[PDB]
């Protein structure tokens, strides 16, 4: 069964420096701003453009797991960044892929940003997805938007 669900997450983050950030540095950026929560991420394939392979890690009580995030396309006209699971361990098993889609827009204020996503759960034959797996894969990915957030105020000369 496929499973789509989007969400709007609010950044002090401005809108294309959201994206940039996501797309240009995201293999140092998971290690930069959550360290215990990841081990770290490599670039397997690609350039950091479309056809890209991140091997995304973690082991945060010693126990290590591994994503591979296929960046599927990136689009620098609409600020739209595209990956999926071709891998993530048991989302090979009785899930098959994860189609997720960062897109950017203003925050009302104009100074920061709305990072808007979906993540689209396939599910194996007749499975319905978990709610716990839906929170699961949310909770990743809001973990490392408010953790940049914290570290941009932290570490402020990077320009993003």
């Amino acid at each position: 069964g496929v499973f789509s669900y989007e969400d709007e997450a609010t950044s002090v983050i401005p809108p294309a420096r959201l994206f940039k950030s996501f797309v240009l540095d995201a293999d140092n950026l998971i290690p930069k701003v959550a360290p215990q929560h990841f081990t770290g991420a490599e670039n397997l394939e690609g350039n950091g453009g479309p056809g890209t392979i991140k091997k995304i890690t973690f082991a945060e009580g010693s126990e290590f797991k591994y994503m591979k995030h296929k960046v599927e396309e990136i689009d620098h006209a609409n600020f739209k960044y595209c990956y999926s699971i071709i891998e993530g361990g048991p989302l090979g098993h009785t899930l098959e892929k994860i189609s997720y889609e960062i897109k950017m827009a203003a925050a009302p204020h104009g100074g920061g940003s709305i990072l808007k996503i979906t993540s689209k759960y396939h599910t194996k034959g007749n499975a319905s997805i978990s709610e716990e797996e839906i929170k699961a894969g949310k909770e990743k990915a809001a973990g490392l938007f408010k953790a940049v957030e914290a570290y941009l105020l932290a570490h402020p000369d990077t320009y993003c």
